[PDB]
């Protein structure tokens, strides 16, 4: 006797994106196979498309009311995609999570190669289960001095986080290179769920980049001898599912403010290590609650006073330098249409490149002239990286180029 009949479902949606992982290039004509969680077949025989996808699908999710309050009830679907392709061995990903009214996003990394597979599973979202509470630790770290050089002697953005799925001490774990935004997108798809207001995504994942960019700046592994940046687990830091799905409406978040971080006190040099915790399971005060942000979400509060509620007024917002592997940065004017000179044809070089792993992106002259031609590509673009399709070059979308051009050029 819930607001319906228990049981009853919502649609959810979702992409799925098959790249080839060792060039990053998508993979056409891929079967994929989605079953249910006892399971059983709902789509057969998908097949990718020349960008790698199969778009749209459609599948049920629990009533989208389970996800706007703590609940016993699991407030996402979960599902099983398989994908199989010719020279590739196949990749089975169990537990992709489904939300109601929401995009969920799965990516598919197959290698090419008999009847071996690779199975990755996703645990319950940090929200729902039981996972072991975050270890007490302090918010501002020590630093070695300046070298006077101001960019050294300050945050950046680096291109990569070197991820320990394990314990630190548990030197049999693996570490993986993840690249810094699709770092920040896994742990937020963990640690909220994004049928969450807009200005709380934007302040759960300012508190998650101030966080992994602590541990960034002051080189904490690193100094105690270990080889990587953090760890995956929710005692050190935060929960990291390799492959886990990603959401739409926290990528376009992140896309959007992946470098702005926490100062407390404003005269820091560090990004505050921002903590949080559900505020159910556990409490955690001078610290922010991701229930209690939800609230100051409905309550129609923007990002800055969530966070300048549990964190203080006086904390102050910064943008850090970003390493993309691109020597250009984004020159903080909106390229469209009239637009001219170096960045366009920067544009233009990186697009074209990226439409010989990508046809579906068609090519341009490269003239540096931002006309019809550039903002269809960009249009393109856009619509195969999960982005707003304005057919225009903000910030977050020049930083996705950048991110694409570098992914399909490294080894191939």
């Amino acid at each position: 006797e819930n607001l319906y009949f228990q049981g009853h479902m919502q649609d959810g949606f979702l992409t799925v994106s098959i790249i080839d992982a060792t060039n990053n290039r998508p993979i056409q004509n891929a079967v994929v196979n989605i079953y249910s969680m006892s399971s059983s077949t709902l789509y057969q025989n998908l097949r990718s498309n020349e960008s790698g996808q199969v778009t749209g699908l459609v599948l049920p999710a629990p009533d989208v009311d389970y996800s706007l309050q703590p609940s016993d009830v699991r407030p996402y679907s979960q599902y099983i995609v398989e994908a199989i392709a010719d020279g590739y061995e196949t990749v089975v990903i169990e537990g992709t999570q489904l939300l109601a009214t929401i995009e969920a996003r799965q990516g598919v990394p197959m290698s090419p190669r008999r009847q071996s597979e690779l199975i990755f599973d996703i645990g319950e979202h940090t929200l729902y289960g039981t996972y072991p509470p975050k270890i007490p630790e302090s918010n501002l770290k020590p630093l070695p001095p300046p070298t006077g050089f101001v960019v050294l002697d300050n945050p950046v953005v680096p291109e990569f986080i070197v991820v320990h799925d394990g314990l630190p001490e548990d030197s049999s774990a693996p570490n993986y290179w993840i690249p810094f935004k699709e770092y920040i997108k896994n742990i937020a798809s963990s640690e909220i769920y994004s049928t969450w207001p807009e200005q709380t995504i934007y302040a759960n994942v300012i508190a998650i980049i101030s966080f992994t960019l602590n541990r960034v700046f002051t080189e904490w592994y690193r100094n105690k001898g270990y080889n990587f940046t953090i760890t995956s687990t929710t005692a050190y830091d935060h929960k990291f599912i390799n492959n886990r799905n990603l959401f739409e409406p926290i990528n376009v978040v992140v896309d959007a403010i992946f470098n702005t971080f926490i100062k407390r006190p404003p005269t820091s040099r560090q990004p505050l290590l921002a903590q949080y915790c559900d505020g159910q399971k556990s409490q955690c005060p001078d610290q922010m609650t991701q229930w209690g942000s939800k609230d100051l979400g409905d309550q129609g509060y923007d990002y800055e006073s969530i966070l300048r509620y549990f964190y203080g007024d006086e904390i102050v917002f910064e943008r850090a330098p970003i390493v993309s592997g691109v020597p250009v940065s984004f020159p903080g004017t909106t390229l469209q249409v009239g637009s001219s000179g170096q960045y366009v044809r920067t544009i233009q070089n990186q697009l074209n490149a990226i439409s010989n792993s990508y046809p579906a992106v068609p090519k341009v002259i490269e003239d540096g002239i931002y006309g019809t031609d550039t903002e269809n590509a960009v249009k393109i673009f856009q619509g195969i990286f999960g982005l707003p399709q304005s057919g225009v070059v903000d910030f977050k979308t020049w930083y996705e180029i950048s991110r694409v051009y570098v992914a399909t050029t490294r080894i191939a």
